[PDB]
């Protein structure tokens, strides 16, 4: 692929907790329009363009609740803001709406002279991950045809409707002990409507809490494994990727209670 960026990997690989590039990080004040401010994480050292993803949380939650994700995917080369929402109560639409604007935020972004980032987004390369009610918010975004990968965390929605049109490759990460966003109210039924026509993937987290797809615990390792890999496949085509995707047994894993998916990739 063109995109491709970095070694050929491994489970070690996506297990450390950076991967090939150094990462710098750019806060964006809350006085944006559009959203809450936020943090841009970026490798550095780097030359051409990359991928980029907006990372949300959920009801009455900060960025920090979902952080780890931002230096850990930039590290491997993309573009990673994590945000803020105007307030804590933001429901789903809400929600969504504002990660349409950070998405529109980080476009502008790559044309502006004075930006840590200027020229390192490939506009054409957007991906979503968010959290409960921001993980309804990353599925609504999903249907809408723009976003190339979502990654919805433990998910919080009143409807299935947006999953049942999404156009993007989505991978669930279900939170088994999950009493905030029940599994079976919430990110099962998620993941069942989702179309035949895109790549998939469920995964359920042995004993997770809600918070267990937020990284930054005990979970790292199958947050990394599937995260990272979702993003390189989805994001950059790199198939160097699929060997973590399709072909193990998923379920055996001793952290993964539940797995669904539609493999092989095609
Ligand atoms: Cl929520
Ligand atoms: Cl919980
Ligand atoms: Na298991």
């Amino acid at each position: 692929s063109a995109y491709q960026r970095g070694p050929d990997p491994s489970v070690s690989f996506l297990e450390a907790d950076r991967g090939q590039y150094s990462v710098r990080s750019s806060r964006v004040s809350s006085l944006v329009s559009g959203f809450g401010g936020g943090t841009i994480y970026y490798p550095t050292g780097t030359t051409g363009t990359m991928g980029a993803v907006v990372v949300i949380p959920g009801f009455v939650s900060a960025e920090s609740s979902i952080d780890w994700w931002g230096p850990k995917l930039a590290s491997y080369g993309f573009v990673v803001m994590t945000i803020d929402t105007n307030t804590g109560f933001d429901q789903p639409p809400s929600r969504a709406r504002q990660i349409n604007n950070a998405l529109d935020y980080l476009v502008s972004q790559n044309s502006r002279s004075s930006s840590p980032v200027r020229g390192m987004i490939d506009t054409n390369r957007l991906g979503v991950i968010g959290w409960s009610m921001g993980g309804g918010g990353t599925l609504r975004v999903a249907s809408e045809g723009r976003i190339k990968a979502a990654i919805p965390l433990a998910p919080w929605d009143t409807t299935s409707y947006y999953a049942s049109r999404s156009q993007a490759p989505t991978l669930i990460f279900a939170c088994e002990s999950d009493v905030i966003a029940p599994v079976l109210q919430h990110a099962s039924p998620f993941y069942n409507s989702l179309p035949s026509s895109i790549d998939k993937a469920f995964v359920e987290i042995n004993g997770g809490s809600h918070s267990c797809g937020n990284g930054g615990s005990i979970y790292n390792d199958v947050l990394s494994r599937f995260g990272v890999s979702w993003m390189k496949l989805h994001l950059d085509e790199d198939s160097r990727y699929k060997q973590f995707l399709c072909g193990p047994n998923h379920t055996s894993d001793s952290q993964i209670s539940d797995y669904r998916g539609n493999c092989p990739y095609l």
